[PDB]
């Protein structure tokens, strides 16, 4: 094998034994020790592994820079390529690069796991365009996801490249002259002609072909050899499809495959050309050539706008997309509709054929012979009387898989409206790209008119049929899109042929970005406050710089011990069944295999879980797909994975209960009914002028913390001691669960948590599933062992937010006043109790939201099902109950024919009112947030503007909604409301603070340091928090319920007071002395400089039996007004503007709090409008990656995003008058959901019916499918019993 | 610990003070983030001074558990500890001694 | 002294804020900590000696 | 201490000590040391950041 030679951050790398299967990500992290680049999904959708690649382009004669996903980039494609990682542009140990400094100072980094990738996407942009435009900046992140920030700060901080939370004037200017030079050695190697290379791996042989002749000879000799260019398809097939291609040939270097030729019929691109190159070339062509000649080019460009992100488009080849022949290719329908010419060759043969329906004979196949390869593609210039359109509709605009995608072309007779040629090609409507030939053939010679539109729609409805069991589901939606897309094409062509109805015009407009506008309002600190007192100041997250530099260490970034092994969980593929046998014979054959672990290997107890109703390893039966049966331990993660995959489990299915409906029907519940009842329902309903009953459903949610679950377990070999590094919000439970499984005293187990790359409740308990398994592995092998879940494992196994089904009945007066409400809640709990009970309790605690309901009855049942156990997720049941509340409230308004804001206001609680659980509302600030939000959002003025827009638009509608929220603060389990801290002051005066809380990106440690600094009256520079550990602060409650700042703040405060009391005598004897002087004096006088701090939230203790006692310490409030614009023909929508007024008392840190508000809001936005998990009827999760599970993207946030923290509202109930902010803002994301609902009502009023009081059901999430299907029109209708009683 | 059996003696002391078997007590290591500004282990006074510090820490624990012991005198050490935890009473404390 | 185990130290650089964790065969974790911090020029609270 | 497993990337240090009771250090040549396989670096007074 030939040596693989490339550079990483200017340093030459010579890999003498390159394995074709090794990805750049794995190489960087495991071989080069550069852990800044992260693994977030391994499928190209999160961008956490983003790096920059630089190479000398022979055909262009210059150095080019582009981004790429390290997780999909085979190192074997990088010969003579220069890689730049986050570590290559700057660091806190040297100097931060402007990109790093700005994302950090702008508060664009919270947990920090996505920061390196975003830093690299931005860095790459700047290396290409030193002065990018705002649009270029946003486009740089089409392939980067952030779960914490809400994106606003990242974009606003980077916008600088084109009181206040940050000051741009302090930013170091970008100076391109100081950027690392392209490796001189590489520039020399450009003068030596390419030579074919051969790489030999454990299972694969890689041939880097240097010439077309070599490629063809190789294909003739090895027809089966798999070509690989960008590896964005093959990489997926290898990693997720269990595919193994023994021989790969990379033809990327071949000149012919990279040639760009401008011919008389069109522009030819070599098949190896990256989509980004095609895009650049076509953009140039569209700018220089007449509009009439670039119809097809613009269609291609429109698809490319929404084709993955920059990372994928920079490596993905044109040939790769065409030959992969995916049913949902966004380009093949366009190439097919335009008859794009394909030049195909093999040794001794060459042919050129226009792509047509026959090119794709069957699933994933094309008309190429085994020895043939696609050489080039010629995208045709459009002719006179020829028009083209390309459309794509997915679940999310950016980086998503098409539900339906198309290419449509029409050629008319010269200067006429008479059809000569018509091609409507679709993706996502069959197991291959297809053309509606039957339908289009019938229109040849017909004229472009209403009858043709009707005929084509009827034809499409019949020809593009979908069986009820069609893969991908969403049958009605997809069929509707096929017709809707044609309608848009039809209208667009009419426009191009020209007199179109003004109200119809917007239907032909392609998506257009509107300039962003962000404003944050918060309170300045008192004029006389010391500069050293940072409480109330917008201090950036203490680890932001290190997160931007990739220096921040997350669990897997911790170096592995030389003898450290890897664990891979072996999980159930059945929802419910008996385990008849387990065969490891094949696994044992995998190289590096160490052992298979199962229930019988457990030395202590196999009973685990918050309520001891779970197994560590399945015994006799599996109760959900993903149920952990055992685990394979191997010398490498790849070997562990391969071995685990071949472990054969034999099952005998048992009746399974999957859905809430299934559970109810089978009386499958956990515990008895939960209930809160106040007043007289019977009497309430009698008094009501109106009564509305209904059912509502809210889908679950995957936490999607950028860093998945991870645990490293280090067995000491002494007295059962074990030290674990875990990504968990609950070190205490991790510690006791590990101890329980091992059968050793808790004092033998040490759990350390540096930080989590996100938690959101998902790491409150379910992190033990991995921790205990890894602990067992360490115990059994005596070796350190680790396991970081791949995204698909994580989403399948660890649980998510509880889906909720609600049956409600609300009684109200014509005025909109509520007089009675009954709501029965049902949550899908999964295969264990976990936190399901408390979650339902919190749900019941918030079924009122901010409205006083004299007569109310709320019940809840936990459905026991054969699905992974659901758990805590930011909101903890509150969002579901609040959603249900706002749903009937929205219906009350419609029914009464009164303005929604009016109905909400008159039903709103007032200062001093008691909730349905009888707790007094003291300092109820909703009214202020409400009036201030109405004013700053200009709600009323915009309300009329919205109505105007709707009268002027037939196929697009806008919606506006302002909703309030209150969130009870405190664990609803009394004993969890306790917090400890441990503080040491060393003899140099430096302070080390330790508390029971963990950092997951919310800036808890930052706040604690701010608190300690104020309490001790010393600069924050002298205080430090390293980690959270069970041997510093024991019996800690999980970092949850948004009360960490409150409780650990008090514990830290108390510890500081003790320190001050001890130093007091020395301060008195030396008043003019320094902190250092007093500390040394205390030490010299033998006064202990170490102490604990403890806090117990007072007056808590609610009882559901008596409906009495304080459930919460106080409530956090807020109001959000959101406006949206929906595309009634596709289901897509724009979040135009959102205005938030949040009451966080006297913020300890307005930067972090506004960050929490935006982050929570966006996560809520995701819950209610984009995020959806799909399961087969048998209970198997389909959605296991960012490719199918769409969380909010950079482009998903409100274009105009305004956040204001309520002024002058100190909260005497918490540390320094602050208020918990973690979870409270999430529900405000529902403001978007109801704005969408409002928009849909307008659409239905337009094309559905005239009943202005109709109450159509809209479950959450309000995805494009639900939105489109709700916009009933002549199209949805197109997509007969013998008798009917009269 | 350098072989002189200091931890052994501290466990013996803690056990006597708390009136619980030594089997329920453990000393894993010495670390600057648990006990700061420590004098070097020397002058043969380690047993003397750390014994007092451990003793004092134990006294604080006993005082915090006292209410629960009185509340349930026939209970076990485990019962009192869990009761204390459930009642949100800190089960962590420092101990200090100055000759 | 001829302690059967000679002097020994393992130093683990964390890569963050000058943090370093050391496993040391010493009777004086305090001085080890302060001396290491002094040599590195970082606050004592950044050094952990076990 | 030394029984603690080494990290995969853990390096080893060997002290370079004076062979003279009292003298001025005129120069230090590590050209031969640099040839030893596995050599990473030679550390001296000037390498101390603090
Ligand atoms: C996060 C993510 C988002 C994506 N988004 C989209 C999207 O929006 N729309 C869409 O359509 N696709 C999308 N893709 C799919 C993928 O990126 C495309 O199919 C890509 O263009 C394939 O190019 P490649 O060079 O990476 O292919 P590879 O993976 O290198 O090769 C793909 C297949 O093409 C064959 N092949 C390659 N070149 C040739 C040739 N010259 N002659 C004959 N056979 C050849 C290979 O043997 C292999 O079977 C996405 C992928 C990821 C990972
Ligand atoms: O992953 P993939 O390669 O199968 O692509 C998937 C999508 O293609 C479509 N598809 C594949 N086979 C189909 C069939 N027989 N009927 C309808 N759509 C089909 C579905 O929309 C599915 O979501
Ligand atoms: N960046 C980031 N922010 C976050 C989270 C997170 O995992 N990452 N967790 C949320 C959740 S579910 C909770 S309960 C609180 C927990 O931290 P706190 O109590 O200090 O507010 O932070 C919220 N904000
Ligand atoms: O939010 C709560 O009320 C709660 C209660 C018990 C455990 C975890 C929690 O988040
Ligand atoms: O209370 Mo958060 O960890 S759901
Ligand atoms: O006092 Mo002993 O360490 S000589
Ligand atoms: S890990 Fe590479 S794109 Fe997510
Ligand atoms: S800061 Fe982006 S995912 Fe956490
Ligand atoms: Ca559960």
């Amino acid at each position: 094998a030939d040596e693989l030679v490339f550079f990483v951050n200017g340093k030459k790398v010579v890999e003498k034994n390159a394995d074709p299967e090794t990805t750049l990500l794995a190489y960087l992290r495991r071989k080069l020790g550069l852990r800044g680049t992260k693994l977030g999904c391994g499928e190209g959708g999160c961008g956490a592994c983003t790096v920059m690649l630089s190479k000398y382009d022979r055909l262009q004669d210059k150095i080019i820079h582009f981004s790429a996903n390290a997780c999909l980039a085979p190192i074997c494609t990088l010969h003579h390529v220069a890689v730049t990682t986050v570590e290559g542009i700057g660091s806190t140990k040297t100097r931060l690069h402007p990109v790093q400094e700005r994302i950090a100072k702008s508060h664009g980094s919270q947990c920090g796991f996505c920061t390196p990738g975003i830093v690299m996407s931005m860095y790459t942009l700047l290396r290409n365009q030193p002065e990018p435009t705002v649009e270029e900046i946003e486009d740089a992140f089409q392939g980067n996801l952030c779960r914490c920030t809400g994106y606003r700060p990242i974009l606003q901080g980077f916008r600088t490249f084109a009181p206040s939370l940050f000051n741009p004037e302090e930013f170091m200017p970008l100076d391109p002259t100081q950027e690392p030079i392209f490796p001189p050695e590489l520039l020399r190697l450009k003068d030596v002609p390419p030579k074919q290379l051969r790489f030999e791996g454990e299972r694969v042989t890689w041939i880097q072909a240097s010439t077309l002749k070599e490629l063809l000879d190789l294909k003739a000799q090895h027809p089966e050899a798999k070509l690989v260019v960008g590896n964005t398809e093959i990489g997926i097939e290898m990693k997720f499809k269990n595919q193994l291609f023994p021989m790969i040939i990379c033809p990327a270097w071949i000149p012919e495959l990279n040639a760009v030729e401008h011919g008389p019929e069109g522009i030819s691109f070599g098949a190896a050309c990256a989509l980004s190159s095609v895009e650049k070339t076509l953009l140039e062509a569209v700018a220089k050539l007449p509009t009439q000649k670039t119809e097809v080019f613009r269609g291609v460009l429109e698809q490319l706008r929404w084709f993955a992100g920059k990372q994928v488009k920079s490596v993905a080849s044109l040939g790769g997309n065409i030959i992969t022949a995916s049913p949902i290719s966004d380009l093949n329908p366009v190439f097919m509709a335009s008859g794009t010419k394909l030049t195909i060759v093999s040794r001794g043969t060459r042919r050129t054929v226009p792509m047509d329906h026959t090119f794709f004979p069957s699933y994933r196949k094309t008309l190429l012979g085994p020895e043939e390869i696609l050489l080039s593609i010629e995208i045709p210039y459009s002719r006179e009387d020829e028009f083209f359109s390309a459309f794509k509709q997915a679940s999310r605009r950016e980086d998503d898989i098409a539900k339906v995608t198309c290419g449509m072309r029409v050629l008319f007779q010269p200067g006429s409206m008479q059809v000569k040629e018509l091609a409507l090609c679709y993706g996502g409507m069959a197991d291959r790209t297809i053309s509606a030939l039957k339908t289009t053939q019938k229109q040849l010679s017909k004229f472009w008119n209403e009858k043709l539109l009707q005929d084509v729609c009827a034809g499409l409805a019949e020809e593009l049929s979908l069986s009820p069991d069609a893969p991908g589901g969403m049958i009605e939606f997809r069929r509707t899109l096929t017709l809707s897309f044609f309608f848009k094409f039809y209208l667009t062509v009419l426009k191009k042929l020209g007199k179109l109805d003004p109200t119809y015009t917007s239907a032909t407009l392609l998506f257009q970005k509107d300039p962003p506008a962000n404003i944050q309002l918060f309170q300045e600190v008192p004029n006389g406050q010391s500069k050293e007192d940072t409480v109330g100041r917008p201090l950036p997250h203490l680890a932001a710089a290190m997160q931007a530099s990739g220096e921040a260490v997350y669990c897997d970034d911790i170096p592995r011990y030389e003898n450290e092994l890897f664990l891979r969980l072996v999980t159930s593929t059945r929802a419910h069944a008996k385990i008849k046998s387990i065969d490891v014979s094949e696994a044992q054959k995998v190289p590096g295999f160490v052992c298979f672990l199962s229930a019988d290997d457990i030395p202590g107890s196999n009973e685990t879980g918050l309520f001891n109703d779970e197994t560590v390893f399945a015994k006799d039966t599996v109760t959900c797909v993903g149920h952990i049966i055992g685990a394979v331990v191997a010398d490498t993660p790849e070997h562990a994975e391969r071995a685990a995959h071949v472990v054969k489990v034999t099952y005998e299915d048992l009746p399974a209960i999957i859905t809430i409906e299934d559970a109810i029907k089978n009386n499958s519940f956990y515990g008895s009914e939960l209930k809160i009842e106040k007043g007289d329902l019977k009497k309430g309903f009698s008094e009501a002028d109106n009564v509305v009953s209904g059912e509502l459903y809210i889908g679950g949610q995957d936490h999607f913390y950028l860093e998945t679950h991870c645990t490293i377990a280090i067995p000491k070999g002494e007295e059962g001691e074990m030290e674990l590094f875990v990504s968990t919000q609950n070190a205490m439970k991790t510690q006791s669960f590990v101890a329980k499984m091992l059968g050793v005293p808790v004092n033998r187990i040490l759990v350390r948590v540096k930080r989590m790359g996100g938690g959101f409740g998902g790491k409150e308990t379910r992190s033990t599933l991995v921790s205990v398994a890894v602990a067992l592995a360490a115990y059994k092998t005596g070796h350190p062992v680790r396991c970081m879940l791949d995204r698909n494992e994580d989403m399948l196994i660890t649980g998510g937010r509880h889906p909720f089904l609600a049956r409600y009945k609300v009684g109200f007066m014509k005025t909109g006043t509520i007089v009675a409400l009954e709501v029965d809640h049902y949550s899908n709990a999964g295969n264990s109790r976990d936190l399901s009970h408390s979650i339902m309790e919190r749900a019941l605690f918030h079924m009122d939201n901010c409205y006083k309901i004299p007569n109310i009855r709320g019940t809840g049942r936990l459905c026991k099902t054969n699905l992974s156990s659901n758990t805590a997720f930011r909101g903890f049941g509150g969002p579901q109950a609040l959603f249900i509340a706002e749903n009937w409230m929205s219906e009350v308004a419609v029914t009464c024919g009164l303005p929604a804001e009016e109905v909400r206001w008159k039903n709103m609680y007032k200062e001093g009112d008691l909730t349905h659980f009888n707790q007094r509302l003291e300092g109820f600030s909703v009214p202020r947030c409400w009036d201030e939000c109405l004013k700053s959002s200009q709600y009323y003025a915009r309300k009329s503007e919205v109505d105007k827009f709707n009268k002027e638009n037939c196929w697009k509608k806008r919606g506006l909604c302002i909703i309030p929220t209150k969130f009870g603060i405190s664990f609803t389990v009394p004993f969890l409301n306790q917090a400890g801290a441990l503080i040491h002051v060393y003899t140099d005066g430096s302070v080390l603070v330790s508390h029971g809380g963990t950092e997951m990106g919310q800036g808890l440690h930052t706040k604690m340091v701010q608190v300690a600094s104020k309490a001790l009256k010393i600069p924050i520079s002298k205080i430090y928090i390293s980690e959270t550990s069970t041997n510093t602060v024991p019996n800690s409650s999980p970092t949850a319920a948004s009360v960490s700042t409150d409780i650990y703040g008090q514990a830290v405060y108390e510890a500081c007071q003790t320190i001050l009391k001890r130093l007091e005598p020395f301060k008195k004897k030396n008043p003019d002395g320094s902190w250092e002087d007093w500390v040394m004096a205390a030490y010299q006088d033998r006064v202990s400089l170490s102490t604990t701090g403890f806090y117990r939230t007072p007056n808590l203790g609610y009882s559901f039996e008596t409906n009495s006692g304080n459930a919460f310490h106080y409530f956090t409030y807020g109001v959000a007004c959101s406006e949206v614009e929906i595309d009634c023909l596709t289901g897509d929508h724009k979040n135009l503007r959102t205005d938030i007024v949040m009451d966080v008392g006297s913020s300890l840190n307005p930067a972090i709090d506004i960050g929490q508000v935006e982050g929570a809001f966006v996560q809520g936005l995701g819950l209610f409008t984009l995020e959806e998990l799909h399961y087969s009827p048998e209970g198997s999760l389909h959605t296991r990656g960012p490719s199918t599970y769409k969380i909010p993207a950079f482009g998903s946030i409100p274009t105009e995003f305004r956040v204001s923290l309520l002024r002058d509202c100190p909260n005497k109930k918490a540390i320094y008058a602050s208020k918990a902010v973690g979870e409270p803002p999430l529900f405000l994301g529902a403001s978007v959901f109801f704005a969408i609902k409002d928009a849909i009502r307008a659409a239905r009023a337009q094309h559905t019916n005239n009943n202005t009081k109709e109450l159509f059901r809209l479950d959450s999430p309000a995805t494009p499918e639900k939105i489109r299907n709700a916009c009933v029109d002549k199209f949805t209708t197109l997509c007969k019993p013998w008798s009917l009683r009269v």
